[PDB]
């Protein structure tokens, strides 16, 4: 069996990534706060091989100690072959006005919980064989790569995740653990539904979540990629 | 007029405070250590009539203290230069790094700088042309490339830089310019434990005064915002 953990599996990029991973034969564990929405995604996931099975994990990533301990998880951390750290929350505000508890919670969900989950996986896995590396894939953002007004703390969270990624990649490559970020541009999901007009881009229009999922698959099957960013942004930052 | 330097008690911050005071700024030194802050304060040049220096006992593990300028000798709007210098380092295998420890590191290195920044932005008078407010983060090359066993440290410094770029775009039109300096291996108490250097293009340790020269270049600048000034002896070239 192969197992993939997708946080934020209840909709958007995570749901799309989960579907594609299940089509490739992975047992997928969907993790988020919403049991009913998780179950609905679970019901749509492909089955491509007998014995394949999917799981849900009720997990609030505002709770960093739960992440750290894999609290409630259906399988031990060492069972996973792919970890798609996809859960995140956005916030649009003048920096002067952004409520302190709101921006601190954003950091906990976007940066501290991924850190804690990664630590828990590294501890349990310890090392991997050369034929079956563990792939850790952060869903970061182009906001971590260039400055956009009124998304400062969000940008901090994503740039921070990418900085963690490069250091972990160098540390654990010799253990057979490969670690990368995908940095999406404007992608049509619940998170960006409040945006009513896009910037003028070299490739026009919204990106679909399924397009980000194809980049997850590219990394999940990869062999010689670690410590890098895969930017899927319609040319926003070119 | 006024410069705020967090982590003013030693190292890069102390050297930066000395150079800013040489330039005529009234310097506020902030850190946890009132006695060491007073020792540095006594060494700060006085070069201009009416010039005055201050200390501020501030623990950046307390993010709400930062956010409210708790205990500050001057309001946030009085500052013309903000050197966000305080920071802490930690070395560990990621798998074994104590949760309270790495969370406290994020608070000191990232969340408190964000909070001090928000306080300054909220209080400031939009700035005249020849007197922009300069915000200068002391980040690290660790935030630009991957080094093993400093993962959460690297996350803090990369996060600081991502914050910096977004704030720069946002507040430039208010006359507020915002940049990071990313040092390499510098001779301070932070590095006294870890001595063999890598094989560098420019050999040897960097002096804290050398970082302070970069602070002064930014403090006097006019057309720089959203960027990184890398002073690293060629480590990352
Ligand atoms: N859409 C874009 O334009 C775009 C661009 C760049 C990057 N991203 C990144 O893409 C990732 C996925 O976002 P999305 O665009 O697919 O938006 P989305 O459809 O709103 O998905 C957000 C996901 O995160 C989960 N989540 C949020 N807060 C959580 C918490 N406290 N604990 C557990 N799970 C939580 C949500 O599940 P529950 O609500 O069920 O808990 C949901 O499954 C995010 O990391 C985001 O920053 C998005
Ligand atoms: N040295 C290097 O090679 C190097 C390289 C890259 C970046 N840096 C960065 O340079 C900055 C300055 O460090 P340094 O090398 O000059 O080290 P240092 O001499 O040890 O100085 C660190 C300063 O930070 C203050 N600080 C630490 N924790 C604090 C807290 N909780 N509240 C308030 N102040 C606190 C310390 O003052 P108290 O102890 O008095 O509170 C001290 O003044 C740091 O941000 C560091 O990450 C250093």
């Amino acid at each position: 069996t192969s197992n993939a953990l997708v946080t934020g599996g209840s909709r958007g990029i995570g749901a799309a990534s989960a579907i594609k991973l299940a089509q490739e034969g992975y047992n997928v564990t969907l993790a988020s706060r919403s049991v009913d929405k998780l179950n609905e995604v679970k019901a749509k996931l492909p089955i491509v091989q007998d014995g394949q099975k999917h799981y849900i994990w009720e997990l609030d990533l505002a709770d960093v100690e739960a992440a750290s301990s894999f609290k409630g998880a259906p399988l031990p951390a060492r069972s996973y072959d792919v970890f798609v750290s996809n859960a995140g929350v956005a916030a649009f505000s003048p920096t002067a006005d952004h409520d302190d508890k709101e921006w601190q919670n954003l950091l906990a969900v976007n940066l501290s919980s991924p850190i804690a989950l990664t630590k828990a996986l590294l501890k349990d896995v310890s090392e991997r064989p050369v034929d079956k590396p563990l792939q850790i894939i952060y869903i970061s953002s182009v906001a971590g790569l260039h400055g956009a007004a009124q998304v400062a703390v969000y940008s901090a969270s994503k740039a921070g995740l990418d900085g963690f990624m490069r250091s972990v990649a160098r540390e654990v490559g010799p253990k057979g653990i490969h670690v990368n970020s995908i940095n999406p541009g404007y992608t049509k999901t619940e998170m960006t539904a409040g945006i009513e007009a896009l910037p003028d881009l070299p490739i026009k229009g919204w990106i679909e979540p399924e397009a980000i999922a194809d980049a997850v698959l590219f990394l999940a099957k990869s062999k010689n990629i670690t410590g890098t960013n895969i930017v899927v942004d319609n040319g926003l930052i070119a």
